[PDB]
């Protein structure tokens, strides 16, 4: 599906061939960005927040949990997607990976049945 590896602090280490398409953003121009370019506000200004309320609490909230939100291509369009993030350790430091499910096909399809 589209796979995004960030760092303890939010920024992106790996980003799959999948994301770039779905995302708008090539490898080299994701990488070293943080992953909040990735959504619109006003989730963007408080995922830093997010990450750091777990970082220190160690008290899960979504992780291994799948939820669906709303997500941004480089274009500014925005789209409904699947998100699961997974914790993993290395190097001494946490890292997160996620996997995005695009969901704008169902979401259309379910939008016109409904105006059907
Ligand atoms: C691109 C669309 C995304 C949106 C809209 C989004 C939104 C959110 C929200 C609302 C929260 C906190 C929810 C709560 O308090 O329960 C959160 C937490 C978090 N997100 Fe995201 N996120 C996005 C993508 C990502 C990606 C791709 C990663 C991993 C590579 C990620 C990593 C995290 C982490 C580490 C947390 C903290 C987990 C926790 O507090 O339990 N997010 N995100």
């Amino acid at each position: 599906d589209a796979m995004i590896v960030i760092d303890g602090h939010g920024i992106i280490q790996l980003f799959s061939t999948a994301a770039e398409r779905l995302f708008g953003w090539s490898e080299l121009e994701a990488i070293g960005q943080n992953v909040n370019i990735l959504m619109p506000e006003p989730d963007r200004s408080r995922h830093d927040s997010y990450i750091s309320r777990y970082r220190t609490t160690s008290d899960p909230h979504i992780i291994g949990i799948g939820r669906i939100v709303t997500g941004k291509r480089r274009d500014g369009t925005t789209f409904p997607m699947h998100l699961s993030i997974g914790e993993m350790q290395s190097g001494g430091e946490p890292y997160f990976t996620g996997f995005v499910r695009d969901l704008t096909e169902h979401q259309q399809t379910q939008a016109r049945l409904q105006e059907l």
